């Protein structure tokens, strides 16, 4: 493990506050894309030219064109990513990507089919996963694991920011920002390396915590624009705030949002409240007007779930900071 001294950072915009993304750049001469930075995933790619045109995700992003980078390598295994709310399909190829001002040559995949819903709703292009291998598809290398092959980070960690709607949000690779949060650091362990999920010891919603009183899991996902939890959870937290289920999500009249109830996360002997102005999309204070909270239901299977997702609603108000050296995570107050 070798640590140099190169700390470097990716700027993101901050869209509709539910995507974060940055731009990287793809072979010889660099080809943009914007993409996400997912640590709930561990792959690359982006969607590819080779991406028939019946695919209008495909006619509405940026395609990598191996035909116009002379650093690109072939390889063309199949590769198959299935998401939570989607999948996307196509090969793996290697050329150069550089992130943040680092270069480094990674291994991803050129997407030749990606449908319309959802990926017809992404101001992104693609997704670059942060989790480790354990999580990759294919058995490809992350991208930090490559990066930290190189041995320039001063430290074997990243941070994440996400502003609210200046820049929309920031990550640092190999060390954190103290401009984007204050007072200290406090820590957990992850349940097992190999993903960047940590013991939940419970959540309280208002005067009573009447969820995961007995512990559960929780993913810290910068990918995930929400925050969810077993449906089973979610019905009984949704209840208690008095929101109705729409198809996809939660809403209360708009009027109601501000009397909400604040929600509390319990992770490593620290408290972590967020009050309705933190998970409400209070866009109107009409009571004839239905307002969609930052929270909804997600029954991720095992091994990894059932477990909840801590996404953008949280990262917006805690600067999060992943150690991969020490396999914990480390929340601060982000400013
Ligand atoms: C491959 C394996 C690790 C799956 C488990 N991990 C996950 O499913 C990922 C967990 N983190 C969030 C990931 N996202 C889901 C999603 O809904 N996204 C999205 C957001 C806004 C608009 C459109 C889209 Cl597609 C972006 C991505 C990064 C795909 C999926
Ligand atoms: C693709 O990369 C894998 C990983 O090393 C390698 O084993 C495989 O031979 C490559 N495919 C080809 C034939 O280029």
């Amino acid at each position: 493990l070798t640590l140099g001294n190169t700390t470097s950072s990716v700027i993101l915009t901050n869209y509709m506050d539910t995507q974060y993304y940055g731009e990287i750049g793809i072979g010889t001469p660099p080809q943009t894309f914007k993409v996400v930075f997912d640590t709930g995933s561990s792959n690359v790619w982006v969607p590819s030219s080779k991406c028939s045109r019946l695919y209008t995700a495909c006619v509405y992003h940026k395609l990598f064109d191996a035909s116009d980078s002379s650093s690109y390598k072939h390889n063309g295994t199949e590769l198959t990513l299935r998401y939570s709310t989607g999948t996307v399909s196509g090969f793996l190829s290697q050329d150069i990507i550089t992130v943040g001002g680092i270069t480094v040559t990674q291994m991803f995949g050129e997407v030749t089919e990606m449908p319309a819903l959802p990926f017809m709703l992404a101001e992104f292009d693609g997704v670059v996963g942060m989790g480790f291998i354990e999580q990759a598809i294919g058995r490809v290398t992350p991208i930090f694991d490559n990066i930290i092959s190189q041995g320039v980070l001063k430290e074997d960690v990243f941070s994440f920011y996400y502003n609210r709607d200046s820049l929309g949000g920031q990550i640092v690779l190999g060390g954190s920002d103290p401009q984007h949060y204050e007072g200290n650091f406090h820590y957990i362990n992850l349940i097992k390396t190999g993903v960047w999920q940590i013991q939940m010891k419970g959540v309280s919603v208002g005067s009573s915590t009447l969820l995961c009183e007995d512990g559960c899991l929780a993913l810290v996902d910068t990918g995930a624009s929400y925050i969810s939890g077993s449906t089973s959870s979610i019905e009984k937290l949704m209840e208690a705030l008095g929101a109705k289920k729409r198809l996809f999500d939660y809403v209360v009249k708009c009027n109601e949002g501000p009397t909400l109830p604040d929600i509390s996360f319990h992770l490593g002997g620290k408290e972590y409240t967020l009050t309705s102005a933190d998970y409400v999309f209070q866009e109107s204070y009409s009571s004839k007007k239905l307002c969609t909270l930052a929270i909804h239901a997600m029954d991720i299977p095992p091994p990894t779930g059932p477990t909840w997702a801590l996404g953008a609603t949280f990262i917006r108000k805690f600067y999060t900071e992943f150690d991969r050296r020490n396999n914990r995570i480390g929340f601060a107050l982000a400013r």
